[PDB]
């Protein structure tokens, strides 16, 4: 188990940015600002910074060029400077490594403390930024498919309940999450700021990352994604949705850039500030739980994420999960799903929804 | 093939309404008035008339209980009175067997041909209908996903170039259709009003009703209906979508009624009134020509359709398609799909797009 | 009043597109184009050819450099060749001035007639035109405001009655209408498409064109624009709405352009192609008939439309209208509109709804 | 001025409900319930007890039957029990009225304190409350004009600064303001959850109450509002809108209940949440600050707004603003504002924008 430390959590804000490790600059350029309509904060030969309609931060994602594609950080915005500091003591205590740079990692952060934490993510903390030009009345740039705020990540990790307990102590609270009958946690969703979360485990070998998501205004506006990217002929590229989610209410899109990082495309789940918020847990074989509407859940959205690095540079080692897994028990050839809970009508056994099996 | 006669063909405004066979009166006015929200015109203890929320005739929609479910007519609507006359001499010329009432089949339908067409199918043609009142603006009965026109009919016949001709002959314009580079031809749409179409044939062992089609004014009243199903827990019925066509650029969802009739969900298609409307023929191999996004065509959508009738009220035999199945050809074991027209990235060879294989 | 001739009228299919001239080129390309983000067919240093998201045929609008800013022609394009023969036979019949030309009086339009028409109007009939590549499936190229289709013209003549038997003749048909208890028409509107119009007449001096409109698919299109418009801080070129149609049902917005013709943007109105399509019949003094949620309709609306030309490119003389005006009588200092009728509460003597004078 | 205390400030999460007086129990329901499909969590012959689609806690709105139409209270909850302690010392210290019922003064609400603050309003801090069905899902329910969650509430106040300092003190940070050059604060914006704001203060009368705000989902569900007020012919009770504000982003719209208290519907602006949120500036003279595609601001919205309460339910005395009027310096007839700085160019001295006056 993870232990919690005597010295206090840094406060934490929010979601901030990722930085992407990618192979091909030009070829992920065309991809998150032509097709996907990100707006550049700086680029060069080596790196291209970039930012949603709403943010006023100086970048939501870094694309880094390098050999492996990979996660190299997931960002957190902390409240004050002296949190930065909380963070170093607390980890030192969990005696996780950590690296501080008082000038940053990345151009328009700055004093920042990366860390590989003890599920094996790196981890980035800081309060200084640049500001840049907010461009949320900016319509005169506005595309058809625009995107106004990054809003969460989610990570994949062997042993559910054993992250959440970790991330409990540094001060996020669960709002949804998804069990059997017989004690298995098979995901968890939890949160800072407000909304359904800023961070979520999926069960399964890890470390990876399963996903970063960024919001849009409308349901319309995810429609248009999924259009275009038909115009483009690069339907392929979408791997799963649209749709409306069970678990957070959202209405989403699950596509591929092209060194196979997914991203989410997600719009109007519910407010969870107030400290008694309700929790929601899911039966896993609930086929209404992760889509609404019954669609299913295609197999590489189980299988396939991302790789993550150590602060050296370096891939991390993947750990399995030994608990049941999702895929298995719902959609693979012992596993079931249903519709209404005790009804054989609308039941699915040995094979997914609406008339399909795994490929 | 099937002659034309030298008497003139009826003058086609639309299609107007559906009689549909039912077997349990009260489980399908809970689906079409308490989950669809269609307008009540009359109903008794035999039969519900239902219009949409911008119609003026009496009724877009007849269930009549009965021991099969079952199509029991199609009816467009012609110009003129006297229109009904030539569509009786016309079918005659034909050798088809008629049927004509001058106090119609329904109520709220006046003088009225019923035919045996020359591919099996009932349908009626008619003027003179009662008017009521038009909720066109009657904003404080709209709902969320508000239907408010019928659209189309589509019909599921063996031979379809047989059943283009005859079609055509009758003053039916082809918008679009999908062919392949053997000469097989697997469906072809045609309008009277300038829609893309009226009535559509779909390949495959007929006569059966593929589908009806009711249109929305927004997609996210599409939204709304399959999120209504989800909360009510019948996200079972749901068959396929919500997504966006190739074939004519609507947007859409399926979904099953108590008797397994399927009933199409639409909006945005495009104007094809001018008479030199260019046709567009999609290539049966086409991965984006049923759903634009590439997400798969379930199976039931290929092989499931209704029953029709006589005018005696038995059901119609089935003849097989000898010609190439477009199931087969594109998801089955030695199917084929494309993405990018030459590129093997993106295709699929013996399954289904997105990681799914035949159920 | 217009006599019908024994000469059989012209099959219309619809509005198709208007030739307007502008007076700086630059300045109207910036608008059409780079704000509203029509798709050019073809431009030279002169003229620019403009067409919808869904069109197929050369082009809905022309822009034309010219010394003076008016409406050349409004075009229809009928269903045959014959139909332009036809069409040119009837307005002979009427002794209006024609002039053919068997190559057309732009590019992209083949053997075609422009009339100086009975209430004098320029219109233009063609079959014949340039097939384009239709961008209906275009996402890579859709605006957060496309405009996917022209829809109709409105067009500002002194008798509405005059003009509206007229149209009847040559095969359109009312839809709906604004009239009084005194026997006075204010405005109507024509199909023959099988939407609630493709031309209209408001009462007013003329002739002048009122405006010329397009077609989004969704009401949130509509609402970029004129958040756009905010956006490049001209929002003083928005003149009415966003709103709310009583007459035709569709959601709209008015807005100017750089020599002040005016252009509506139109959605959600609804079919009209049964030729028993019941008529509706507004009272002039109903204030949910022109913005169905009462909001005032700005002065400038009612006094402002553009000019239109004669066949030899001079400007049509313009000749006022008699019967009583639907200004003066709404919101003028002894105008009257209604809520509820019957009903004093929310009714206005002298003045605009929801607390404004002119 | 007002003193900033010693004892430490309540934690403040967000604007929770409002309670307020109405003169017709069964004409409210009507408004509330059937037009606007807001949800019932309670009634009888005295009270109705309403939430929003995605509410947890007992209510977002009492109505409360009585002589006179006001404002009971502005609740607000807080963090944790022991803050309700901290609010109570809090208040004794800077003098003002206190009445902490443990019970509760409404159903579904536990230990309060009300207050009368400095400015005259009456404002609740509690955390208790009984927890109800949310009904985030319940799509079956879900109406065309769905109200979500509530927003925010607006006061008007005669003293803005005063105001805004006292509420700083409290943990309220300002995210938006009006101002001129001057020196004169018109009206300003803050917040404890993260959207542009939870209360506001507007620079008029008082003390009285601007308005209480509910969210839709997306801007067509504020549309169906209008329009369904048109086919209950009660447009009239559109006040103002829809629109699109500058101060905030957010679409609009703003409409009357029939006691007169005014309800803003509200969609789509911005996360505020970080500590160094830039804070936005508007010159009074701006004619997009709070309508961006400038629509002129009715009169009625500038004079009119609700009376409030005292803690013995007799009315607030309300207090002359001396400081510049807001509707005197841009749309009456010394006023002026600009849609472009320094360009006489759609700009309006002594009217209204769009071809009005009062
Ligand atoms: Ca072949
Ligand atoms: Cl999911
Ligand atoms: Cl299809
Ligand atoms: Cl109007
Ligand atoms: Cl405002
Ligand atoms: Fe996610
Ligand atoms: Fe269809
Ligand atoms: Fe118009
Ligand atoms: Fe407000």
């Amino acid at each position: 188990e993870i232990p919690k430390p005597v010295a206090p959590a840094p406060d934490i804000l929010r979601c901030a940015y990722a930085e992407l490790v990618v192979t091909d600059l030009a070829k992920s350029r065309n991809f998150y600002v032509d097709v996907l309509g990100l707006h550049v904060s700086y680029e060069d030969e080596n790196q291209i910074y970039l930012r949603s309609f709403e943010e006023f931060i100086h970048h939501n994602l870094v694309l880094t060029k390098g050999p492996v594609a990979a996660l190299k950080a997931m960002a957190f915005r902390v409240r004050t400077p002296e949190d930065v500091d909380k963070a170093e003591a607390y980890y030192q205590e969990l005696g996780c490594r950590t690296e501080r740079r008082k000038d940053g990692f990345v151009k328009g952060i700055g004093d920042a403390l990366r860390v590989e934490d003890p599920l094996g993510f790196p981890y980035e903390f800081f309060f200084e930024t640049t500001h840049v030009e907010r461009l949320h009345m900016r319509y005169d740039l506005y595309s058809a498919g625009e995107l106004v705020r990054l809003d969460h990540f989610n990570q994949v990790t062997p042993d559910v309940p054993r992250g959440r307990k970790y991330l409990e102590d540094l001060g996020f609270r669960v709002t949804e999450d998804i069990q059997d009958d017989e004690g298995t946690t098979y995901a968890a969703w939890m949160h800072r700021k407000g909304t359904v979360h800023d961070t979520a485990l999926t069960g399964g070998n890890g470390p990876r990352l399963h996903h970063v998501a960024f919001s849009t205004h409308e349901k319309h506006n995810i429609i248009q994604i999924c259009d275009k990217m038909g115009a483009l002929r690069i339907s392929d590229r979408i791997e799963r949705g649209p749709g409306r989610h069970g678990v957070s209410n959202a209405f989403y899109l699950y596509i591929l850039d092209p060194d196979n990082h997914r991203i989410e495309i997600y719009t109007q789940d519910y407010y969870t500030g107030d400290p008694d918020n309700p929790t929601i847990t899911w039966n896993v074989h609930d086929n209404q739980r992760r889509d609404w509407w019954g669609n299913p859940v295609v197999p590489s959205w189980y299988t396939e994420a991302s790789k993550v690095l150590d602060l050296d540079g370096n891939v991390q080692e993947i750990i399995e999960r030994t608990d049941d897994s999702e895929l298995e028990v719902t959609i693979g050839a012992d596993g079931f799903s249903f519709t209404r809970a005790g009804d054989e009508d609308g039941s699915y056994h040995g094979q997914a929804s609406k008339g399909f099996k795994l490929g």
